[PDB]
């Protein structure tokens, strides 16, 4: 069903390379300075100091495409300002059907390997199949850009490369809107909410949207350019895309408290207030709810009360696949 981006035929290219005993080299997006960028990542930029291009099979003994599932902990931002895109990838992982379309799971660095991978993207109103070779930007032996918490897992590095490819360069991804990423992974359409002027049933809207596999993100407005990427006292990040990854009501101090879970695509730096990983609120919830919801791990993911979320965050976006035809 997906059309072939630039006519490149993943399976025909793979089979040819396997037959000729060679590794795929992508003519359409070569491992050259212009694929990194033009200005901040351009040929004469100090920020490209030391960057080389290496396949995962040139880096480690047993590179893997997917380890323990393709999940949101596999999305840890690198040195590129594509937080909006990475938040969208992390949200995508919660919708198992769309995840398996965007990320074809039958790819490997072992059996069948020819140095070529492919992904599906929604582009200009249609699904397209995008190939990449697996040369990736490396500095000091590590991925420069997105990487997994598992150092030998490469699906998200390669998906980010495919998204750079359709944009012409990695630097073209620097600075953006989460809604673009949401839509390019789902074919859905984004609704935007100003949390100061939110409907009274917003929490129920969020619950139903997560349940149906929509993709959700949130952010804190900046007051000025100097506010960009500022870290607040309670370790939220301003001007920065977060994934909304969960929502649950718990019984707490005789009331029902609505909680919301979100993930910083840095994979680190989390809220320190109520419902944070080591907060004392967890001592007064049910032991089963505490076990189900709370994970003490610096992974970028944490809970907040909905009250605090509405106090600290400024906007929420919800990308629904079929917003006029729900269940
Ligand atoms: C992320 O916070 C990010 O990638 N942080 C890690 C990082 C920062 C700086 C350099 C490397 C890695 C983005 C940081 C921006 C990116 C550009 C450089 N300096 C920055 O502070 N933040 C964004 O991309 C915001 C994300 C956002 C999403 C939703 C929302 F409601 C508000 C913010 N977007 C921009 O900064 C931005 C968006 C956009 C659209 C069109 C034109 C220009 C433009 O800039
Ligand atoms: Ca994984
Ligand atoms: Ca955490």
């Amino acid at each position: 069903n997906a059309i072939k981006y630039l006519g490149q035929d993943y399976e025909q290219l793979r089979v040819r390379c396997l037959q000729s005993g060679t590794l795929f080299r992508d003519e359409a997006f070569p491992p050259v300075p212009q694929s990194l960028g033009y200005k901040d990542l351009g040929p004469n930029s100090s920020k490209t100091y030391g960057i080389k291009w290496k396949r995962p099979t040139e880096l480690l003994s047993n590179p893997q495409f997917i380890v323990d599932g393709a999940t949101r902990t596999d999305i840890c931002q690198g040195a590129l300002g594509d937080c909006w895109l990475l938040a969208a990838i992390a949200s995508l992982t919660l919708n198992d059907t769309l995840l398996h379309r965007v990320v074809p799971h039958g790819q490997s660095f072992q059996n069948g390997y020819a140095g070529i991978f492919h992904f599906q993207l929604w582009q200009f109103g249609e699904w397209v199949d995008v190939v990449v070779d697996d040369l990736l930007p490396i500095k000091d032996g590590k991925l420069v850009f997105v990487h997994s918490a598992e150092g030998n897992e490469f699906w998200s590095a390669l998906l980010e490369k495919a998204y750079a490819k359709v944009n012409g360069s990695y630097e073209a991804l620097s600075g953006g809107s989460t809604s673009e990423g949401f839509e390019d992974f789902t074919g859905g359409v984004t609704e935007w909410y100003e949390l100061r002027k939110a409907p009274s049933d917003l929490y129920q809207i969020i619950l139903k949207a997560l349940e149906r596999g929509s993709l959700l993100g949130c952010s804190i407005d900046i007051s000025s350019v100097l506010d960009m990427e500022a870290i607040t006292f309670k370790k939220l990040v301003k001007g920065h895309a977060y994934s909304v990854t969960g929502a649950k009501q718990v019984n707490y101090r005789g009331q029902v408290v609505s909680l919301i879970r979100m993930r910083n695509p840095w994979g680190e730096v989390e809220w320190t207030g109520a419902w944070s990983d080591s907060s004392s609120e967890w001592n007064n919830v049910d032991p089963y709810e505490r076990d189900q919801l709370r994970v003490k791990m610096e992974d970028g993911e944490f809970w907040m009360s909905f009250r605090d979320f509405m106090r600290e965050f400024t906007r929420l976006e919800i990308c629904n696949l079929t917003p006029d035809a729900l269940k």
